[PDB]
């Protein structure tokens, strides 16, 4: 509280209240633990000399480093009051002391365009062509090495540039670790006049003009991109200027000037040796509606330049249209290449449609929103949280053209509805449906993960589910999604739609989803072809917020083989074989319940099989399981060949003859020790 | 060469045109790609001569190209009045708009073609026509801009004034977004033109409380442009709202303090702006804006913070909380601070730091924007977004001087994770963990190859584990497209071979150690035959490599002990094993001819009680057939009441048979591998 009242006192500039507390014994070398600021640092930054004098009297160290290694002296450079620098100098060890990023009081004077402070530190030993020496991590990626000249040029301080080159002997062609010099820094400044004046000075002193800036750009290309005839004339006054220099992507200064629709700057560039076979400049002027520059371009023809098409799309369905999109010219919206044409449309939506696009040269689906849209905001928000969810469509990023939020997504081959259509004629009519389990377990996982992330979908339907080239399934179209904390029992709608999607997929897409939405709970249950489906759906309409991942353990997701295996394994328990009425197993399998389909099972199994196996089977469940166990073990032996052919495939046999069997056993053993007989799930 | 010989219209010479106009080619021959006719293209190049020559030859002036554009509309662009005069008698409506809403008048407005604009106005043209677009564009609230808005946007001072005064233009016309010409005016690059057009519009009474992109007012657009003049011009209106906020809830003043604009900030305070919209003092103070600090203190942020963001990371949690709290400027969508507190690791380039990217926690790998290595990384991550066991790529941001590569944040390295979990298994118990880690890596590298890439540096430091124990492959700065150099795939597969031993040995043998060993020494280091066999397949993948990785997932190494045992039991239940039928297919596969394997004389290697009790009938023989028979029989009966003594001697039978006979599983695997009996193997 003491030094804290001092800290406060200084911030207020109560000179007296400071005096009292210094005499009370308060530490002027106190530093707050976050950013390392001292009362001496603070007094300098706010520029009240009285406080700096008062604190220096009380032993406040002027070489005291804050978090960034800056000392109150360094800070005075930024402040630019000369009598502060006077007051701190007779305690300063080195005038060239740097913070951890290599900054000196002189650099700081240059950065803040403080002429008078620069003069003071000039006459006092301050090195003028000191490069910033930074920490090892910054150097290894070639950061640092900049100078007061480069600093002054970037900030556009005409005064400071004049004074350094002339009065102060600044090296004009000094390089930072990136290989940049003050000219590059000069050319980046937003103001026209300031940029003009600084470039002039620097050129006349012998700044190299053949230098690489950000994006491998020359000074010339920077002058072009800025649309400044003035900055381009100065740079084209020198002969050694490489006019046919290429930036990162192979764009030339001329190419750029045609592309930007800048007549004068293009012509001046031609009259100076900008070679014309760097791209079809004529066509570029033509799409620009630049009549005048066209003619001039055809008045220097060197024949008729030509352009090789390499890029192959990954998509099969969208391939040819993506080739076309890659071929034609479009302007970019950040990292996105897009064209609002029917040829490129994927689908129609509640706002804006979905089109093919290219994002960093990768194929994408692009969902469009009005940039103000609640709906677009909900989508982007949910997608940004879903990056770890493996069964959610991959999110590339979102780009704004100012009136339209573009959401870019991985491109998929088909919607679930399409996919089921294309694969409808693959399976023999009674085959086991492995495909349905895969699709639906991927959905359970996707929705389960979406819930754990705090989001609910609200519009699960088959058009929002996509299938990729490799048969994987993904969830999509988040516009109507909500953070479920807002209303926790709205999760229910996801769970109910998932129940409808169970039926949908098990029915191989033959029943439309519309139909299934107009049906009531009991109609849906009745529409189900088996008991596992019925029970699964039931559990979705009547849930217990991690129920979904537990439902992946449900016998619906057991293969026919696994189901058969579980019945055989249960039927091999000692107490089923010895018919121990005492035992815990037969206790559990013994209930109350309604009429089963295996009650008096012995009368509905072929009479030939019945005899051969009795070679004492009662109408208990226990004796059915045992029957399954023995038949499983012996079905393949020579002496059962006639039995084998009556049965056919045994898994199919038992499940068909007794549809409720697997479910009944699963229900009875679910939370018990003999749950260990279930497949590894 | 009949329709493709119109380039002359390109080469613009009248001679070849007239001459081929009666040699055979359709005047209205629209090129297929965009709908450009010789009439379209002539009007665009402004050849007074070609429009005459072609209009002589019937060519329709109402003929639409791809975007719905008659050469009339295109004369509004070129601006020439006597092209518009040659065409006007052969057009139904002068106000005929292409598919995006654009009349010949708006094209005159867009390109600042002043004489053309006059000519169209007296000939009936529409000055308060909003653009009518297709329904796709309307549903997302695009279109409905007037010619006035086009003129303000392009900054044509001529055109605005003519329109406002001569042409009765509605100043406070809105587009579908809800934006007047004023909004368009302030987004102009040119300060002077912007000043001029603001003035004209403001004095005709354009709304100054409108909203543009990002919910920004005109005032906020003025402040973000850093232009005192436009700020004064707008504050000249009495009705204006100073305390209007953008989407992010920033007031115009807040923005001025933030941007180090003492003068505009002082001005906005003098015109009644609220000083309690942010901690304004602290903002000026960090900006080193001494005078403005004084000023706001003389008036302050007394009646003003916000507080709930929770990281998902447990390891990096506390530091992510710190990073969220502190103020940083953005590098695009990324929040980062280069300091030891936030540092995850050192690299050969720049280190890995914690970051926030669209408010999501991330690891940020740093490269000089120059870097070949950074380019290789971004490239390979861009092709891997579908690969589920590659670290998620969020995006890359540039500082001008540095490439930030942002990645999903993981808890641990593979090396760390194996250390932390070294205590977890009783050392005589099945290693589930190893199979999971290694199957994810097979999947990762498999898919990485399918995408055309090879890693080149697979080691445990490049493999990361997340909060839910998913394993992810990272670090592609040394990756290569293998198409150029097809056999360098084999080096990744060798590294996988090393990683197999590393992971099975639970991290006890260091990777360095293992990289110095020869292929044969590594195989010798293997604690079992499944590992031995697996690794072998990785060091010798084959020239015809292809998807060697995907077939290896089927190998007994990835079978649980439960499933190995289940397979041996199932094989043992074959009728020809039970009848000991020597002629049969199964026994021919298992056991042909006349034995070096640890199951030679297997009857003499199991406890004599078990052997004796089991003989409850030809007593059990030293054939493998009879061993599988033994395992099936034991499997079935081990838990029966009367076999309680056997059960305790054996313990868990899977563990037993594997231990007493280490080569058994592999031996059966090898014999049944591409046979019908493969159906007894587990599922994958
Ligand atoms: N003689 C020839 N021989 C062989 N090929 C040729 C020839 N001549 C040209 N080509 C090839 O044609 C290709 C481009 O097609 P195009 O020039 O025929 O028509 C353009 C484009 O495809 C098509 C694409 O539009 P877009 O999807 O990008 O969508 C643009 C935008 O989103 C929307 C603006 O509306 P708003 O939101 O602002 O209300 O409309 C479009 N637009 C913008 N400014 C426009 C304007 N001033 N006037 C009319 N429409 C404008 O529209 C034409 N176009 C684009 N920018 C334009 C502009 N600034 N002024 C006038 N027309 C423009 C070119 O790529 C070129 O290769
Ligand atoms: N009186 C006070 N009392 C108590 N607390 C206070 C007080 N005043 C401010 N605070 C609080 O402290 C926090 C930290 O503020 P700070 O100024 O101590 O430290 C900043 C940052 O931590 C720290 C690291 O910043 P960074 O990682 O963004 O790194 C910036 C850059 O990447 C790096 C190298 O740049 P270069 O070599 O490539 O050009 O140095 C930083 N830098 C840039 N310009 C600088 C300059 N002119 N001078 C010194 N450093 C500069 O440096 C301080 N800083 C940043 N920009 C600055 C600039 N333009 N001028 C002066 N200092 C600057 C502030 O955020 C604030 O909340
Ligand atoms: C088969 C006939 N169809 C009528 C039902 C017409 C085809 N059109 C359709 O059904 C259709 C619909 C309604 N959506 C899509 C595609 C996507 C979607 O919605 N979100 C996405 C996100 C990413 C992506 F890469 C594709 C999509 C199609 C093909
Ligand atoms: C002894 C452990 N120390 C703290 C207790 C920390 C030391 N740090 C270490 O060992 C270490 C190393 C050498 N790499 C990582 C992490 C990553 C890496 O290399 N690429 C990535 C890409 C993404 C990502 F999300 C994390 C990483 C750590 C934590």
């Amino acid at each position: 509280s003491l030094e804290e009242m001092l800290t406060q006192a200084v911030q207020e500039a109560d000179i007296e209240q400071v005096r009292q507390l210094l005499e009370r014994g308060a530490d002027a070398n106190f530093q707050e633990e976050e950013w390392g600021w001292s009362p001496l640092h603070s007094a300098v930054q706010m520029d009240s000399e009285d406080l700096v004098a008062l604190l220096l009297k009380h032993g406040a160290d002027p070489c005291l480093r804050k978090r960034n290694g800056a000392t109150p002296f360094i800070i005075a450079g930024i402040t630019g009051n000369v009598r502060l620098l006077q007051l701190l100098l007779p305690n300063v060890e080195d005038v060239n002391e740097c913070d951890v990023n290599g900054f000196t009081a002189f650099m700081e004077a240059a950065v803040y365009g403080r002429v008078e402070a620069l003069r003071f530190l000039y006459e006092n030993g301050a090195d003028v062509n000191m490069h910033r020496k930074t920490k090892q991590d910054q150097e290894r990626i070639r950061k640092g090495g900049a100078t007061a000249l480069m600093d002054a040029a970037e900030k556009g301080h005409v005064g400071v540039v004049t004074i350094l080159l002339h009065a102060m002997k600044a090296e004009v062609d000094a390089r930072d670790n990136m290989g940049r010099n003050a000219l590059v820094y000069a050319l980046l400044n937003p103001d026209d006049g300031k940029a003009k004046a600084i470039t002039r000075l620097l050129l006349d002193h012998g700044a190299d003009v053949n230098v690489r800036g950000e994006g491998s750009k020359t000074p010339l290309i920077l002058a072009v991109e800025r649309k400044n005839l003035d900055l381009v004339q100065m740079l084209l006054e020198q002969e050694q200027i490489e006019v046919n220099d290429t930036d990162r992507e192979g764009k030339t200064a001329l190419l750029l000037a045609v592309e930007l629709r800048l007549e004068e700057i293009a012509k001046l560039l031609c009259h100076r040796g900008a070679s014309t076979n760097c791209g079809d400049l004529v066509a570029i002027a033509r799409r620009n509606y630049d009549s005048d520059l066209v003619k001039f371009l055809r008045l220097h023809k060197a024949g008729d330049f030509r352009p090789a098409e390499n890029w192959k799309p990954q998509s099969s369905r969208w391939g040819e249209a993506l080739k076309h999109l890659h071929r034609i010219w479009r302007p970019m919206i950040g990292k996105l290449k897009i064209f609002i044409d029917e040829e490129y449309k994927i689908a129609d939506t509640a706002e804006g449609g979905i089109y093919l696009g290219l994002y960093e040269d990768q194929e994408v689906a692009v969902k469009r929103f009005s940039e103000g849209s609640t709906r677009g905001q909900q989508e982007v928000s949910c997608l940004q949280s879903s990056r770890a969810n493996d069964n959610v469509v991959t999110f590339y990023g979102s780009e704004s053209d100012g009136s339209c939020l573009h959401v870019c997504l991985a491109l998929c081959e088909y919607t679930l509805q399409e996919h089921l259509a294309n694969h409808r004629g693959d399976a023999v009519p009674n085959e086991e449906d492995e495909s349905a389990r895969n699709i639906l377990s991927s959905l359970f996982k996707a929705i389960g993960e979406l819930h754990r992330s705090g989001y609910s979908h609200q519009d699960l339907q088959p058009q929002n589910i996509l299938i990729d080239s490799k048969n994987g399934t993904f969830l999509a179209d988040f516009d109507k999604s909500i953070k479920w904390a807002e209303d926790p029992q709205k999760i229910k709608r996801d769970l109910e739609a998932l129940g409808l999607l169970v039926l949908y997929v098990v029915k191989k897409g033959d029943i439309s989803f519309e139909t299934l939405k107009n049906q009531s709970f009991e109609e849906v249950i009745q529409g189900s072809p088996d008991e596992e489906t019925r029970d699964l759906i039931h559990h979705l309409f009547h849930p217990g917020e991690d129920r979904l991942s537990s439902l992946l353990a449900h016998p619906f997701f057991w293969s026919w083989e696994s189901r058969y295996r579980t019945l055989r394994d249960v039927g091999n328990e000692s107490d089923i074989k010895t018919r121990n009425q005492n035992s815990r197993i037969l206790q559990l399998l013994q209930p109350s319940e309604l009429s089963t389909s295996f009650a008096q099972w012995t009368t509905k199994i072929d009479s030939f099989v019945m005899e051969e196996m009795n070679a004492l089977y009662q109408d208990t469940l226990g004796d059915l399981l045992k029957f399954i166990r023995n038949l499983g073990e012996h079905i393949n032996e020579q002496k059962n060949k006639k039995m084998k052919s009556i049965i056919g495939e045994p898994s199919q046999y038992f499940q068909e003859k007794f549809p409720d069997l697997v479910m009944y056993v699963y229900t009875k053993l679910q939370n018990t020790e003999y749950m260990k007989h279930f497949p590894k799930t």
